[PDB]
């Protein structure tokens, strides 16, 4: 799998949007993005589409300060991206994916999607999610359990504020942990 595949691939069985964070270059990031790409296509090989919310989506540091902790401009990026799985690939089984500003990317563009783009979504996996407090520990408007927020012990920006720590940047090591609670979504 690569960066772009659900806008320049063919539908794949399973499609893994994600949104970066922590600034990390390109349309996934660096870390835990492939990772979690990279990971869920050894558990399901060859049926696995990649797609990074960008370029509009920019993780710009300062963008955690506006109101819903990130541009409008990514979460109408992100969204768009969920509706074109919905149009192109009526069959795929979306799995939704953000960490830190990333995250808030998620929180904004998944409740205002159709119920039937909901019904597509099997889970969504939140590291490190700067919007947790604010939001309650939840994506408003979808499934608990279809979302599995994931904070590390000491990682504070899951507290209501930007407190950068240590455990904010160890995200690596709960990627197993994720795909084994998408796999139980996912067929």
């Amino acid at each position: 799998p690569g960066d772009n595949d659900l806008r320049d691939g063919p539908c794949k069985d399973i499609t893994f949007i994600f949104a970066r964070g922590s600034t990390e270059p390109g349309l996934m990031g660096i870390t835990v993005g492939p990772d979690t790409c990279d990971e869920l296509n050894r558990e399901f090989r060859g049926r696995v589409a990649c797609q990074g919310v960008g370029p509009r989506y920019e993780a710009s540091l300062a963008g955690n300060f506006l109101p819903r902790g990130t541009t409008q401009a990514a979460i109408d990026e992100a969204a768009e991206l969920f509706n074109l799985a919905h149009t192109k690939c009526p069959n795929t089984q979306i799995v939704g994916g953000g960490y830190s500003q990333g995250a808030a990317v998620m929180h904004g563009a998944i409740p205002g999607l159709s119920n039937a783009v909901k019904d597509q979504i099997k889970g969504v996996v939140l590291y490190g999610d700067t919007r947790n407090e604010q939001d309650g520990g939840r994506i408003p408007n979808f499934p608990t359990d279809k979302t599995n927020i994931i904070c590390n012990p000491g990682d504070l920006v899951c507290d209501g504020t930007l407190i950068l720590t240590a455990a904010h940047f160890t995200y690596g090591t709960r990627v197993r942990g994720a795909v084994d609670w998408l796999e139980d979504r996912l067929s």
